[PDB]
């Protein structure tokens, strides 16, 4: 019980940019149902990252986030709602692109508490022979 | 006083990550200098920026950040593990870790971390970084 | 249920039904009835609301989620001030007391400031925008 | 007193992008202390909801005039602004305030706030005949 | 559920002595739970200050009633120094101190006090709260 | 001093005009400190609850007395939502909430929310404050 | 349960220790819950001062009947000092440190202090408590 | 700084009017701090209760005369509810709330509160204060 | 329940070897908490400083017998460093510092310090304890 | 500088008298820092038992005379209850409440309570103190 | 499950220095799994160690960790940036920042870092872990 | 005005781990009289460090250090006093070494305040071209 | 209950090595809370220094015997002994003791202490007459 | 000045001197005068102290530290216990009790046990071993 929503605003963007924003959709959808076969299609195995899960490192890899396909829990227990604020996407040339927005996710506690988090991620996607792949993502949380 | 370090360890960048390397390094030199016209002569004019002075919104253009050129009153910035990722022909994406070495009230010496991510887009052969974001990881 | 409280005088006819259509929506609110909450609300409605996080949103989605989860409780609007916008235009603003029961046995009553702003689209009214606000 | 407006790159209609002017004026007079300009643009009659009012509805120009009065580097930015049209006499802006200033101290520090302005087109003229200010924790 | 109303020393005129006694009646209503003499005592259009309403003046029953519709024995009220000004023929305006006695969570027992103000209007020759304000110091 | 009356809507009559037209006067006499006005219009045997008075009920004038001449610039008392109800011919109770913007000891502007409640008796056919209630939420 | 006296030095006169032995079986009454010997020792128009009254003064036997029906095994209250100024042969004035060992929630041995003052009235030839003030020190 | 007493209603007797008069020239002795004034109306072998004893029951003036050699201005000290009983011709007692307007460390105004019953015994045709009794609710 | 006196150095008078004997059993009485014992060694009018009796004074027996009666298995006091001065032929004052192990609730080992002063009087041929003063630093 | 002692009612023996006589010698030449009278009424090996010594038991003078050579004119205590109980011929034991006064760093009056029990032996027709206590309470 | 994951990014390691990121990748792997078995034949019998179960103190012998391989009762040990420098042929010296991957009370993931300097000694043609520094830096 | 001491216990060490050990004094000597002349000599100039003015990071290079050096107070203001605590050498072949201690520090705080300062060290030596160089060490404080 | 020595790389002389040895087998009778073996090798007037104490000197085994009657997985490990031998009687061991145990839950917890044991050599048997026990903050 | 508290009687000879040397060694500290100290303590000598942070030290060098650094302090040794080990081995045992003035002018006492252990090396004895303790 999951669906991730996007919302540009009256500002309509670039078919390329359309694009890139539906790519990211897709990931996130990856993210919330846990399905790890879809996220690897999108991401690039030697992506970078930097997540609050990292403690200020950077890593590399799939396995760090692997890690949290094949545990967590499954996703049938409780529902989310995540929701795209104002995404702007900046085109780089012909193979790149880089794609920032605020991430607002709805969702339910430990007990029947409806709760609200919102985090700031930057993704950067490379066109590499002819498959846009993200090679690097930046998520921070304000304080 | 205000110096660079960039720490590349054992690894080897190609000419062109090793240049927007050294672009990174001027911006931040033009950053703890605040010198605003080299700042300005690397950035974007319409650059997207995520940072905590931003309050977790996304700010756009020069303004925000000449306020901080402006109206602030020895230090030393080193880039750790400098990952530059080329994007084609315009694009490139260099993600690091910022140590920043400073004095406190007293000749107290304290160190702050932050991680960047800075994009960088050749417009009419000249690179602009045209977005970034910058966190502090729970301290 | 619901209580109005105009304190004193009627309002115009024309303003008078923005108050009714007011209590409609929060009654499909509070009854977490959203067929009728659809059909009195915008689609492409944005929203400033504590739940939001400082931040503006847009649809129905983003409030849909509220409908799908969770007896008693007693709504109460206080002076409510309406001003007309033309022939199209409405923004109503009140404040919203609400009486309800927490965790525990206990009565609690919680306050927020509304305003929403209803538009006359084909000859309906829909709420357009609304900006809840909390008091520290 | 530098003010900055960021529509994200999109282009308004010609009726709401004078909604965006008029509004950037409005927060001009605000920043820059100039209650002339600011009469000007808002109807007497002016319902408010703002943190200074403490929670309550207060109504009038007195009451924010009592803030032009007092106290003589800021630099405001407005976040993707959403006009929603109401007719040919209506018009409906909101849109996330953030400011940068100087505090008590040499220190920058940074504020949000969530605006909604409500403004009536009375006699071919527009005034603010509402606005909502909210601050999130 | 028995209230002690403490006239102090010395004796007040018959009047006021009635507001008193309405009074009484009202607060049981309260304590017991009994919507029905609470309804008798109380005006339907009757303003309220109290700290359920949080710094707003409420009006009607509906919001008094929904307190009565939910809770459940074990209570001691005591009316302090009650001063009664009658106003005309038509007009009355009680004040005094309210302590509160019982139990909560745990067997101990507990004292609240609040100050309340109640003004009760003579409407068609019976007397009706329309007013009350409840406070409490720090 | 400005002391602002809104009411949301409607007109009042007569006779509960005049009573917040006194509670004006009143308020007036408080923020200027006019003891003289201050008595004028409230009985001398007053009952009072107030937080200045510790959760008791104060009696008389000298309590009040104490601020009038101990204090000893510029104030905005705004009173909201004024319900206005007559009791009879010779007695009225008015309601209401009372904003109060001000200056504390900082250069900075600060709004005070006070709930009031008093009551008024018409005595040889002069209307005194015989009694009034003010609490803080 | 039992109360005990501290005389200390001297010996007190045969008026004053009477008022001492009714004030020993006031706080029996007290501490065994027994409100008839309690009701028979108080004058029904009683005045108190206690932490449980909020610093206000109240009337009547019902503000304490009240804690007569609440809660059911050992304590131990003691009276430091007592001090009895006789007033006539229609008054007493008794103050006293009243201190109470007894067990809170955990089992745990502990020593409450307050302080009492407790004025006697004989009416009808029958020794009377008409008014009693509870302290506590911080 | 001046004293105010409020006997809110009724008339007292002309035996008590007096008491309440002498402790108001008492307390103004103190708040004065005139310790000519006070000795006039003390008893020199005057018992005490106050916060300042910690609990403790003092004897004689110069406990007290320690705190009238210490410290300076404008002060409103108000007699609440003033109850006097007498007792015979040579004794008396008034209990009152005490309420004290001042200005502390910084620039505010305040109101502190403390309970005082005094004593007074008539001794050789002049009243003094053989004994009185500071609280303070928490 | 077993208690052990250490002196440091040197060897008391016969006289004030006794007086530690007897305060040996006093304590003794009190840990196994045997009510006669006590009484029989203490006066039936003696006085007493201890943080039961919360900086107060008290007399006589009943303050301390409620604690014989309601406490109702294993501990060990031990006497640090008894000073013995003898007051002519009828007085006798000892102090010295009392270390008691101990479980408390859990079932781990607790150590409590106290200091003690005992004041002995010899009524006609027997020492009865007059006085004593606990405190715990 | 000046002690005042509190017999409370009554009149104790001659002998008791005396030694609260010597005890407020004492404590005057404490609250004065007078050594010299300090060392005239105090045995030359003391032992103590106070909450400067830090659970310990001291002996001799040099442990109090320190505090004697170091500090400096406004000080009041008062002995509350003081019991006093005799040992034959050649001993003494006082035991009482001391309540001092006094003025901390700010001009505020502060009130300390210690509990005191002092052992005096009569040494060649004089008496001296042999052995004190000083506790306090939380 | 218990995996434990190198990252080298860019740069190319020699051979001797890739085994040496191996065997600590070992060694590691019988921490996590508590096979007490297999890291006694990776570590020399008379190893020194700092690390904050020693409270600031350096400890010996095998018998202080062989208490938490006995008595303690899903995780991932992320090895990051091995520096491996080789002293001679029979010495060698990996440090590394250890970021381990795990689970709560709950299904509760919570992520923890420390920075490890270990130091291998070629004893009889087999490298043997001969000292360890384990730290935690201000959290 | 400062010195460094040493005190091995009863145990002698070979002459070699000997020569580690003074070695290391003359470092924290480098250190605390802020001769940077001497501490490069003898630390590498490729030195990857772990102390808590990294942050839980790995440093390389010296003008990390450095900056401590050319900043700080000179070392005329105060007086120190080290002390090396159990040197535990272990030698790796002919060209490796690795010395591990406790470093105990005493010195004079903002006020005349004297406080003990203990860090626990892990210094390792490369012999290079018949030269002893620091090419790594570890600092670490305790809880 | 094991018990590990740690030298460092060092071999003591003959006669201190015993006192090594003789100590771990104190240790032992502590950690495995047998009493034999720890009154065999402790002389019966032992002057103690430990926490337990309270800041007092203690004497006699009765205080430590009451630690052995209370409660039935521990490693002990002697970081750094200094023994210094004095004359052909007397001896004097220091060092750091480093416990690992568990405590109420199931977590692994580390305790420090220093601890510094004199013996004396009595009718060619050693007993350790002192010890000092302190814990650092 | 410091004072000893033996309580009562007097020690043996051999004792007795062991506690007039502590009596010196202590003065030494107090009055700052490190040649005396020196005189008195074997330069090879353990310690245990809160200085070292639950360390053992050894040398002259770590307390010669304080000795240069830093008026009236009252210092007093209660209940010593003097243990000889045979002919040239002593152990004295005490706790030490120290009234001074801190940063205010306000008087403050300390307390520590201290542990000393001589040794007589060559006919003189030396203190080769103390350990000073604080209670919580």
């Amino acid at each position: 019980p999951h669906t991730i929503i996007e919302e540009d605003t009256e500002s309509t963007k670039t078919q390329r940019e359309q694009e890139i924003i539906r790519l990211t959709q897709q990931l996130i959808t990856s993210i919330t149902a846990k399905d790890f076969d879809s996220y690897s299609k999108l991401v690039d195995p030697k992506i970078t990252a930097f997540e609050p899960e990292a403690l200020g490192n950077q890593v590399e890899g799939l396995e760090f986030h692997k890690f949290y396909f094949d545990n967590l829990p499954n996703k049938r227990n409780t529902t989310v709602n995540t929701t795209i604020l104002a995404p702007h996407v900046q085109m780089l040339g012909e193979e790149g692109a880089c794609i920032s927005y605020v991430r607002l996710t709805q969702g339910i506690g430990p007990d029947g508490l409806p709760r609200t988090t919102q985090s700031e991620e930057t993704r950067v996607w490379q066109k590499k022979k002819g498959v846009w792949l993200n090679v690097h993502f930046h998520r921070s949380v304000s304080r």
